């Protein structure tokens, strides 16, 4: 998949495309409908399936540093867009182009001149152009005879509107199971394992910037995977195997994620590690003794073992290769 | 109007004065009664109307950095004192003088030797001298035959005691209309417009230190005035005209004030700008899309247009020259 | 009393000891039972009474910087351990030794090889060894024929479990009288008096790090003692006399303690000062005038005078030499 | 004078203009030649004289946080531009436009489409468009028959090249006299007076100012100069009028960690200028920074700075060309 | 290769080993002699080659925050060790063990009890146990009949002693050529690419990296080198493959206050490497740091760095011994 | 000895006093002459010997944050004053009083009204009152018949002027021997011991102290000196008594950013002094600061500092005049 930064980077010789436009934060199940429709039409005509997306977040252009939290990083947005069949991602920076542009000139510049689009697929909530006056309905009429437009209703399921907004709310509530439900996969973060405490001490510590969306402080059951690597691994964990883990999300009074991998002793310093969240286990608490702390640690392991045993049975969610022991 | 810092700066040849003493933060309607009485008596005898005030706040002398928030800056206190006819302001720093001094020696030093006072006007809540043992009643008796004293009752109106304390409470509640009511004018702040976001982007951004009193975070209707200047102004705003504005007061997680001037495109970087608050519009909120943000922005403009149309009719409050459009 | 840091520092020629093991934070009344039993048995056999304690807090080894607040500093723990007759304190750093060690090897290494113990005294909540699998019951069986073990029930009094945890809760609630009740003495902090405001201004200002346990923000009645010194004292306070004081505990938005010594004018800059807490007086509040501030200051002095007059009558709590005036 | 941010803010009904393009930092005597040529042309043909300038600095666009120090603020660049008769300033942000543009495209879009220019005036060192490919020459060949191009040599005077660079160099060494000479005026900073060590005059300056680290300042030291209280109806504590240049000894310092300060000791006045906006003009270097160990020593040196200043300023008044119309200066204490 | 933290993590069923002990910072040509001897022995007798190394640095244990800069990270020390055939790394923390231990006790506990060693290999400068009492000699006398001891002289080559110290010295002056020569490879750092001034290429590097102050870096300046995108299935913006060394001009800077940066300008590609892990290999010094006052000047010097780099890298490819198997380098633009 | 903050704190029933006025920073041999004259007079006529001193430093009042470093703290100034028999210290804050006062007014208010002085003793460099107008001479003419004035020349000895300034100079270069000689005692700092790298002795100092940036410290380096545990009933970990001066090698450092540290390696003892107040006396410079790359090297140099210290301290004991009454020092390890 090509990734282009700004309209000028798009090849001039690209002759046909089917295009979808959004922030696409999280690439949730709504987002998947748009991508699915776009990919299929691209295949039909033998053109490229293009996603136009935005970075920085368009909200942060108008209201700096009050951008909504990033459900996925830009890099993961690319990975997800690819896994669903996107051929090219065009990334638009509104501080550089397409802000002052009118609905008419936007379609003309972006969709025709730049992307050579025969098809465009947007959500009903789609807006574009100076002061967001462009709508889905605008787009259908401005594209009359020029290109075909398919406007897709926002995904409603089980009485919940599935959007970036609702995924963020669930995450903020610590309800990762509903977030997972809206995303169509286990919510995850990835990052390098740092030195933590030293070398009840966690299998892995990671830190995330405050723009990263994360589950409420608390303890979750989930899976930890050492991303593909030739680097030596200290201990009895292997790369590319999803290992059962009790996960503590905390706030330095910058958010930390501490992972206790069940039934393994490893030290993951230096490695890049994926943490997938499955279910909530408990709220954060203060500890006043080593005894009390380990007691609670063990109850977390038991509850985690239980939740993940269930998770495995929903195998559309569960990883390919996992490691989960029946007991200690 | 002269401004003197400390007793030693007061001219030795000043032969007669009518004096009022207080913090005078905000110069609210109570404060105006004291100034009014003082100015009138000065005119009667042909003497100078003097305000004795204090900086730093006397509270911060005893309890550093737990001083009450400043309703007005010291500079604005001077401006307000002048606009009401004060001839001289004596500023007392209690870390330098008049702290260890007894009620008797205070009247002797400040009122007689320094100020040559024939009249003194204080509020009923007035205290002075070592450990604030001096009262209004003390002052009348210590001044027997030496100078005349007029003690003015605190202003009570509409079931509210009008004081610096109550103005601060209203501001903190986001109730600027009641604060305006107690002040006798639109509450305002002034300051240089800084670079903000770049060059839905606000007409002006200002920053204030944390000792400055400000309305609760939220959006207010008000008026913005470019203070007199020969500097070129980018855009279609003119100096000295009060322009209709939706005002956002925020906190950097130092307080910011962001102003959206209605129906104008200007950039006010470099200019000194007054922001007058008229009425509350809404609480702060997070935005998750550009669409949602602009929707709400437009409702704020509508509600603001409405509030200011009313404000103009209370013309004792409203500015001399304003700019308010009937619609977009 | 000897203080040894780590097992290697303990003299090799020490031939007999009676040993007690715990964090001992606060040396509360439960802790006193263990020490009492240990001291008595040491006297019986003519051996040394040893306390094994821990630093850093064992909790902070597993969960860095989420250690419980220190009721006493390590230095005060030593002082208290001594005042109750302990002959030697062995301080264990779990980041250096005794973490990976099994229950069996722990008793063998610490109690026998290092300490030459004929008696060991622990609380029922006592744990030891890798993953705290060692218990009081373990210890009795592993010590069969090797040394005698006396396991002491946690102290329950007046429906309250007396522990480090409960002392912290009381302190956090601002309930110093119950904390004092559980400690068996007035809760206190000690520290150098710093420059504060200048040279209603407090008799003394002290600052404490955020790991120090302190009463809730508010005003307390208590006693202030200038620790033994040959340094000149500014004012009419003498060292080693416990002086009546209204005490303000605050938070810089690092905790401060501001002390108003009743009926004295002293300046304690440079001196080391003990602050003992007796009872709660009021919550923190903002002040808006010097008048209001002094009014409240005076009510605090009255209420304090009252509480301390009562305190003196419970003379097991009250200091040897105090200073409390009947009135102003 | 109008100020437009971006080519999209330019009035669309602009039929004719004489344009000059550059960073214009400091508006030095070199820059004035460019502006002069442009204004004199515009004034001739009833058209508007436009300046195309750049904010943020093109270097900061390419090398973030490593741009040269600003000789003037953007606000002052506007004010100086207007003072020399420019009718419009167009501020280009290179992160937003005219960056990936070819020399040919740059001319058509900016100079024709946006500005509708009949004349253009640039420095011989002028480079434009992607990878600075366009030069003073490129401009002449591309513009044929459409608009007259006037290329102007960089100003050399007294064996010294007059550029933003040399001005920065002069300032940096504390040589304000050479900086002023290259600028065609007294170098100055403008700023609100802040609270000092306190209000009101054993020790205290008349005025305290702080400046960000992007602001070009003379080397740390003491200088002779003039302070002017910017126009205001707000009252002044002490015996100073607004809009009069007052003789001052000016101390430029750096903060222990934090930023630069400017402390002004106005000669033969006690006043406290907290609350006001103040212009500080530098005339000549007086001495390097020193450490003080006693109050007497500091007061002694203080009195020497007042004498040195008094003299240097007396010469500056006689050299008339740079001094202010109305001022205040006493021959002796 | 296994990694054990502390003597308690070592498999208890370890019957035979050839051991080498040292900080091993940088794994320079001196260190390789130690590892080589050890591996060649272990490989002979079917036993495991163990490295005993130390983290945190023994100096930081004795003098907190005053340890020498790390030539490589601990992660890279492991990777380099494994690359030379070490089977096990035992990481000793001196705050945790082997500190108050006597020479005699150190041998029995570590070398016999823990590691069950039949061979040991150390440098002539080797010191062990409490107060560094044990020396290369002590080791031989204590180990008699139990294990064979092979003491190896510090590597001298071309009149230069090859040690962590001299490597740090070389790096510090910007002499990467001598550092590489003493290392036996191109000096390198590894790190995630961060966001620059923005995404996508007037000014911007191909890649931006930041490094902590414990990381040894060449003196501030420009260098010729190779950048490699570490293995990944993640897509790459632009025309660059993972696992190919690409020619780059590399700029090493310090931050105004904060830390070190490494900016990579990959020759004849525009790509944006945000999100990837990137290895940057240093070949030769190109120039010292300079200040820029104009966009043209910076682009001019930029083009000169590309030429210098192109040449230096051409020589590095010919000197083959240190260059990478697969790479990308063009003779001209 | 009484301590009064402000003229209003002075007992109103003070009928007679001999007064000396000055900053008195460091209480050096010059200052002792002033105090001696004053005490010897007061002691004669049954009156109190008063010191008028100043806090904050008069320079910091005039030039905030640019006062000279404090040779001693205000606490130590009091203690030193009392040690030389001063009965009362009056601390004047120039932000609060005696600032706008005329020479004539200063005498009447402070010397007569407040202190009721019959004798006064000042240095020839003495200046008092608004704009330092009053000098040593002014004082004599204003005081006639009311109080006897004794002006004392600044102390010159061995071609060296003894002043706060020169003491600061000596300290700054690391020449504690000359500082001590000018002071008439071992220079010292006093402070609570903080936690080091940890508790208890491979590497670790006996004691760690930190000092603010207003505190005068010898140049970074190693020094010979004595450490004394200030009087206490609190237990001491290790084999050290309170109130005994113990031989120590003393390392003075600066923090990477943050502040100064003082680390004390007490000779032939292991003790941990966390929790105690400790006095550290400097005797002689041992060496400049160095960087360490290996544990052996640091221990080697460590042992050399112990030898150098042992010798220098042996000489200091023989020169008796400055050494302490009770001390602890061993001839060899």
């Amino acid at each position: 998949m090509d990734i282009w930064y700004g309209t000028a980077a798009v090849p001039k010789d690209l002759d046909n495309s089917a295009v979808t436009i959004g922030v696409f934060d999280g690439v949730h199940r709504g987002h998947q409908k748009l991508i699915n429709a776009t990919v299929e039409k691209a295949r039909e005509v033998g053109a490229k399936a293009i996603m136009v997306t935005f970075d920085p977040h368009p909200v942060s252009v108008f209201l700096p540093r009050r951008a909504p939290l990033g459900i996925t990083t830009l890099a993961e947005r690319f990975a997800l867009a690819e896994s669903f069949g996107i051929d090219g991602v065009l990334v638009i920076d509104f501080t550089r182009e397409l802000s002052g542009t009118s609905p008419e000139k936007y379609v003309e510049f972006l969709l025709e001149d730049t992307l050579h689009a025969s098809h465009v697929v947007v959500g009903a909530n789609f807006t574009f152009g100076e002061n967001a006056a462009g709508t889905a309905d605008s787009l259908r009429q401005i594209c009359q005879s020029r290109l075909t437009v398919d406007v897709i209703d926002l995904l409603d399921d089980e009485g919940v509107r599935i959007s970036s907004t609702t995924v963020r709310e669930f995450l903020s509530e610590g309800d990762v199971a509903r977030a997972n439900w809206a995303l169509g996969r286990h919510f995850y973060v990835t990052g390098p394992v740092v030195r933590g405490a030293g070398r009840g001490w966690p299998t892995a510590n990671q830190y995330f910037h405050d723009t990263v969306a994360l589950p409420a402080d608390g303890v979750y059951a989930g899976w930890l995977t050492i991303l593909p690597t030739e680097a030596p691994v200290s201990g009895n964990m292997e790369p590319e195997v999803a290992y059962a883990a009790a996960i503590s999300v905390g706030t330095n009074p910058q958010r930390s994620v501490e992972s206790f991998v069940l039934d393994r002793d490893a030290d993951l310093y230096g490695h890049d590690v994926k943490v997938e969240f499955v279910d909530h286990v408990r709220a954060m608490e203060k500890f006043d003794s080593v005894e009390q702390l380990l007691e609670v640690m063990a109850k977390d392991v038991q509850k985690t073992r239980t939740l993940l045993a269930q998770d495995v049975q929903a195998h559309k969610m569960a990883p390919e290769t996992y490691f989960l022991q029946a007991e200690s």
